[PDB]
This record gives structure tokens, C-alpha cells and sequence, in this order.
């Protein structure tokens, strides 16, 4: 039981690093339409690619 | 323009994951 409450509190470090990581893509997309087709879609795959992430160690977590 | 734009390249990667797949079965 010891091992799982840190095993959880440890997936919430990861998800915390996809928020951020997710919110730095977004402000750089961002930043590509106001300038670009691929760099704009490579960014936006990645955000979608970081949001499944995401959903994953949400349901670990819960 | 945002959202439709985004949601049409996951689309259309999506649609490449797909594909890869089907080549690799037909190889």
C-alpha cells in the first residue's frame, strides 16, 4: 500500500510536466499562425500527442 | 480556425497511422 500512494504521487509529477510542456506548444503554435502549414501541424500533433498522455495517467491515478 | 485546423491534421495523421498499418500488413 506504502508503494502505491508514492507510485501515485510520483504519476502526478508527470502529468504536471505534460500540463506544462502542452501549454509551451500551444503559446509556440500560436506564435507559428501569427508568422508554416508543417511547423503548425508538427506542433498540433504533438499538443493532441500530449493530451493522450495525459488521459492515461489521469485513469492510472483515479 | 484554431480548432477546425487542429482537428483536421489529427485527422489526417490518424489517417497515415492508418495506412502504415495497412502497408505493412500487405508487405
Amino acid at each position: 500500500l506504502n508503494e502505491s500512494v508514492l507510485k501515485v504521487n510520483e504519476l502526478n509529477k508527470t502529468l504536471s510536466k505534460k500540463s506544462t510542456e502542452l501549454t509551451e506548444k500551444e503559446k509556440e503554435a500560436r506564435s507559428t499562425l501569427d508568422k508554416s502549414k508543417q511547423k503548425y501541424s508538427l506542433l498540433i500533433r504533438d499538443v493532441e500527442a500530449i493530451k493522450t498522455e495525459m488521459s492515461n495517467v489521469q485513469a492510472n491515478l483515479d
